[PDB]
């Protein structure tokens, strides 16, 4: 047992590619808060858990706080909850199971749960011709957004 007050602190540094695993985004959403995931599928894949880590229970699929757990999942979304949240915490752990034994567990990930854009919206009526007005905006007023199409 060399265990002492030494403060070496080796790596294990985060490999690339090229084997299974499991992210989470939030993306191409409507105007209801949700998240969502995404898989590499593999030989046999398994069971999938995830968490909230705060004080409180920010989001929560259930009623109260849940954990929502899920066999075999390629690319599926998850729902959230209401609190004064901008940034919640998600520790997800896999046991992927493709071989014997392997496993990628506590990729505690802090996803991000905000509309990028802000929308506000103006309505003239002329007689039997209507217009809009589509007054756009960031939510966040230090971070600005590009745009695509609209």
């Amino acid at each position: 047992c060399k265990e002492s007050t030494k403060v070496l602190v080796k790596q294990a540094h985060n490999l690339n590619l090229g084997e299974y695993a499991l992210e989470l985004k939030s993306v191409q959403s409507d105007a209801l808060e949700s998240l969502q995931v995404e898989v590499e599928v593999q030989k046999n894949i398994g069971n999938m858990k995830n968490l909230p880590v705060s004080f409180s229970m920010d989001e929560i699929q259930a009623r109260k706080r849940y954990n929502t757990p899920f066999e075999n999942v390629r690319l599926e979304y998850y729902l959230l909850d209401q609190i004064t949240a901008f940034d919640l915490i998600i520790k997800t752990s896999f046991t992927k199971k493709n071989d014997q034994g392997t496993f990628g567990e506590t990729k505690k990930v802090r996803i991000q749960c905000y509309l990028q854009l802000s929308v506000s919206v103006e309505d003239i009526f002329k007689k039997d011709i209507f217009f809009f007005k589509f007054l756009l905006n960031s939510s966040v007023r230090e971070e600005p957004v590009i745009l695509y199409s609209s």
